[PDB]
């Protein structure tokens, strides 16, 4: 089991490459400032998570911005504020502002030399295009929840991706699924017969079980460095 056994990295974007948590903390600043209260990042993320839950659907909405706009309205109400149209507009379009983790770009640029790179995203393709502009590489394949008709961890998202890759010449055994989320990514990766690289980020949705993972790295940078070390012998 070696990182060189694989030809394609199939990535989660949001949570693995793009730091959605920081993006949401930042995006909540205008509304939060209006409350006059000071929140910790964990507090903001708790409020976001609890208010995004009721927006979840089986068939994905075409535009992720509609989820964010609905969450904005709910949070403003929770905080005892009237929603503001301008604030809602900005919050709803905030994905483009969500930052890459500081290690992401250099790691992707290195890994792009050696692997076919794939995105499997629950956020729509147009938002991803805006994130892609700050990720520093071209992706070979981009698969979204809208394409599939469901959100990961639905197994169809993985089957669709695997089938797309097979048509592009990549056998299932040559895929390394690289992601932060045990629940959204590694449980279904296990069930789809993929090998997993867990990019654990800040570790330490509740996964029903702990999935098997074959590699563990704190960041994409660490994964890239492990590849470099592997090549050294």
């Amino acid at each position: 089991m070696q990182l060189t056994d694989f030809k394609a990295l199939t990535f989660d974007c949001y949570g693995t490459l793009i730091d959605w948590e920081t993006g949401i903390v930042n995006a909540l600043q205008p509304l939060a400032k209006r409350t006059g209260k000071t929140f910790t990042s964990d507090e903001l993320l708790e409020v976001f998570g609890r208010n995004e839950s009721p927006q979840q659907t089986e068939t994905p909405g075409a535009l992720y911005q509609d989820i964010l706009r609905a969450v904005y309205d709910r949070i403003a109400k929770e905080w005892g504020l009237e929603p503001d149209a301008a604030e809602r507009e900005e919050f709803g379009t905030s994905v483009k502002n969500w930052p890459a983790f500081p290690d992401t770009v250099e790691a992707l640029q290195y890994l792009k030399k050696h692997y076919k790179l794939v995105i499997l995203s629950n956020i729509d393709r147009n938002e991803f295009k805006l994130s892609n502009a700050k990720l520093g590489v071209e992706f070979d394949h981009i698969i979204t929840a809208q394409d599939v008709g469901s959100y990961k961890p639905n197994p169809n998202n993985f089957t669709y991706m695997i089938d797309a890759l097979a048509k592009a010449g990549i056998e299932k055994k040559d895929i390394l699924h690289t992601a932060e989320s045990l629940y959204h990514d590694h449980i279904p990766a296990n069930d789809a017969g993929l090998v997993s690289a867990w990019i654990y980020r800040r570790h330490g949705h509740v996964p029903s079980r702990m999935p098997n993972v074959d590699f563990r790295f704190n960041s994409m940078g660490e994964m890239a460095e492990a590849h470099k070390q592997a090549l050294k012998g």
